[PDB]
């Protein structure tokens, strides 16, 4: 064992297994029942409190009150969300995949079920079960030959996009998996989300490029939409939902 | 008006009458023999109205469902095999009816199993235009709007993924004016996800201004098996 074990006695209601508990009686955190979440420490990413490694194995985490990003977005407070929130949350996400990526390591499953919400819309990257150094959401030449590099990251964060533009709607409406892998080595992209600007889903395509050395950095993605509505998008007005 | 056609072209009586017959000698129809809505509303989840005639005898002319309504589908021989993927699949087709209905400001004041027809490759659509199905704020004061539509769906959620059982089992009208009023709601039918149950009482709140909309309520049972369950595996029933 290391520095990171704790008794499995030191820590005292469900939510999805991981429960919210207490920790040492003033401490609120999350504990879901490698040596990769205990390296990467980050503000965009859930931080590692403490870990059990008797069984059942312990994964003992920070508390994000708001839960899910997917059911944020599918739920009653999603409906308000209006674009720069979207932009912000997005740009919190490319923020903590930047710093993953300048650490030379993998998320491999990012979506919008793996990132969590809390105060202030604070955006969190999590569950990193499959970090090292979902078809609808992998980059084709990792769903295919198992390529999971950065740059397959960010084919993910591409269809991440989506997710917000759309409040938690599934990436290809009406396709099953078979579908969308024959259709993306086709060349068939997702077309403008409603009330979504043009300059956001060029952002998209750009993440969703046959070639993978062509897509875009994290560092690139998080400085456009950090300046998103200065830069290239200054002219934006509400919608209705957008 | 325009929606009239000559007397021409019933063959069998399927179930005020309701005939399987062709029309124009070509064209697979449902005459009901014996309104002005049917006309201005149009959409792929609404049973679909062709011609009328009338002059008495008055004869309606609409498209026709095979499988007969929703509610003989689920209790006959058919909804034997039916699994939850498929039962969420129907109620999000219906949801996608009333979405209509719903953004074209109208009710339907009768949102229920007997009412939704079934054909092939198990469509399901909306027809027609009961104080276990209506909403008690509609039962007792007259308050029909959309969201008391959105309580039928509620209780047609339960008919679905129960067979077509009737709902409140044991409970007569009287009982069930009185317990939905106190505050009680069916319990998570046999084999039935959670989700889907929190979705019910939703469904059933007791303000009907909270109630989701059937467009929220479409998006849910669209996307349900990716977002909702996503570790969903068969059982005996559901
Ligand atoms: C609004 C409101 C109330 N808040 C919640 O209802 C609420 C709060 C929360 N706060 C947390 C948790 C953590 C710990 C890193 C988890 N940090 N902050 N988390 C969740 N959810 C639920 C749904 N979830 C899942 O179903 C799942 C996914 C992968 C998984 O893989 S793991 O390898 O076993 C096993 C479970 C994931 C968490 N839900
Ligand atoms: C499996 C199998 C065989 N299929 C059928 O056995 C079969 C097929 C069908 N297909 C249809 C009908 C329609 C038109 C809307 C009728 N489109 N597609 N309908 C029915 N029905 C439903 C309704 N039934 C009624 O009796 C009634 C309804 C309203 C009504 O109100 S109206 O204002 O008078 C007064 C009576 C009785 C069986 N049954």
């Amino acid at each position: 064992k290391d520095a990171w074990e704790i008794p499995r006695e030191s820590l005292r209601v469900k939510l999805g297994e991981v429960w919210m508990g207490t920790w040492n009686g003033t401490t609120r955190v999350a504990i879901k029942t490698a040596q990769v979440m205990k390296k990467l420490r980050h503000e965009k990413l859930v931080q590692l409190y403490a870990v059990v490694s008797e069984e059942p194995i312990y994964i003992v985490t920070e508390y994000m009150s708001k839960g899910s990003l997917l059911d944020f977005l599918k739920g009653e407070t999603g409906k308000y969300l209006r674009l720069p929130q979207l932009v912000d949350m997005a740009a919190q996400i490319a923020s903590g995949m930047a710093y993953v990526e300048r650490m030379n390591y993998v998320h491999r499953d990012l979506r919008a079920a793996n990132i969590l919400v809390g105060e202030n819309l604070v955006c969190k990257v999590a569950d990193f079960g499959l970090a090292r150094l979902p078809i609808k959401w992998t980059a084709p030449e990792a769903a295919l030959y198992g390529r999971f590099t950065i740059k397959s990251d960010v084919w993910s964060f591409g269809i991440l996009l989506t997710e917000l533009t759309t409040k938690g709607r599934v990436p290809y409406p009406g396709m099953v998996n078979r579908e969308v892998l024959d259709q993306v080595e086709r060349g068939y992209r997702m077309p403008c989300p409603p009330e979504c600007p043009e300059s956001l889903h060029d952002l998209m395509c750009q993440c969703w490029r046959k070639e993978p050395e062509e897509r875009p950095t994290f560092e690139y993605l998080q400085a456009f939409l950090e300046d998103y509505f200065t830069s290239t998008e200054p002219q934006y007005q509400p919608g209705e939902n957008l």
